[PDB]
């Protein structure tokens, strides 16, 4: 495990950070604080702390609180080995269609969802933790576009309101390789058969 070369050192920013189409925000580690950008409570008026445009890419950082409104996603986005460790209103969004993938990090203290899914999208989560949550993934509420969720390698523990709740009977989830210890419920879609393993 070579930790990253910015390991130790604390970015404070002021506006939101973006990654432009092409381009990979390579954090090498650093942590980042967000400065009058919100305060990570359920205020839905925040700014995110990345814009990932489309095609653009994140690694390798830690996101620190106060969460504010965490990384807005436009589509085709590779999220890598992000740490939330204190999630704010939300973790990530996805804001516009495309596939978006997390791969490995954690989150930690959402106080609603981790994963807010705002478009049409084909969306994975891999090697990833998550710890005192409502949900992890929430289609945005009476929608119903279609979604597809992959939960691949992923632990929760102590998940208040439910893994993942859409309102869109065309969307779907599928699971491998899921542990989860104190949940309330597992999924809250239309029916229980739009959710599969693999
Ligand atoms: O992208 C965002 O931040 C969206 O936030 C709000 O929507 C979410 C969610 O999609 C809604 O269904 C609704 O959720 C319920 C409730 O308000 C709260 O989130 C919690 O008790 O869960 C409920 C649920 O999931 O059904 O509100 C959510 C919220 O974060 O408050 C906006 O209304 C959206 O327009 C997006 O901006
Ligand atoms: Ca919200
Ligand atoms: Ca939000
Ligand atoms: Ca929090
Ligand atoms: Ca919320």
């Amino acid at each position: 495990h070579h930790v990253g070369t910015n390991t130790g050192g604390v970015l404070v920013i002021t506006d939101t950070i973006i990654v432009k189409s092409g381009q990979t925000y390579d954090g090498k580690g650093i942590k980042i604080i967000a400065q009058g950008m919100g305060d990570g409570s359920q205020s839905q008026n925040q700014k995110p702390i990345f814009k990932l445009e489309k095609g653009a890419n994140l690694k390798n950082v830690i996101i620190g609180a106060p969460g504010c409104d965490g990384i807005h996603c436009y589509g085709d986005n590779v999220v890598e080995n992000v740490v939330w460790e204190d999630v704010g209103e939300d973790a990530l969004t996805v804001k516009s269609e495309g596939v978006v993938e997390v791969i490995g990090g954690s989150a930690k203290e959402a106080a609603d969802a981790v994963f807010q899914l705002n478009a049409p999208c084909t969306f994975k989560v891999k090697n990833f933790t998550a710890t005192n949550i409502g949900k992890l993934v929430r289609q945005n509420g009476n929608t119903t576009f279609k979604v597809v969720i992959y939960l691949e390698d992923v632990t929760l523990n102590n998940v208040k309101s439910c893994v993942a709740k859409s309102d869109s009977p065309v969307s779907e989830l599928w699971y491998h390789n899921l542990n989860v210890n104190n949940c309330k419920t597992l999924f809250e879609f239309p029916s229980q058969s739009q959710i599969h393993q693999y």
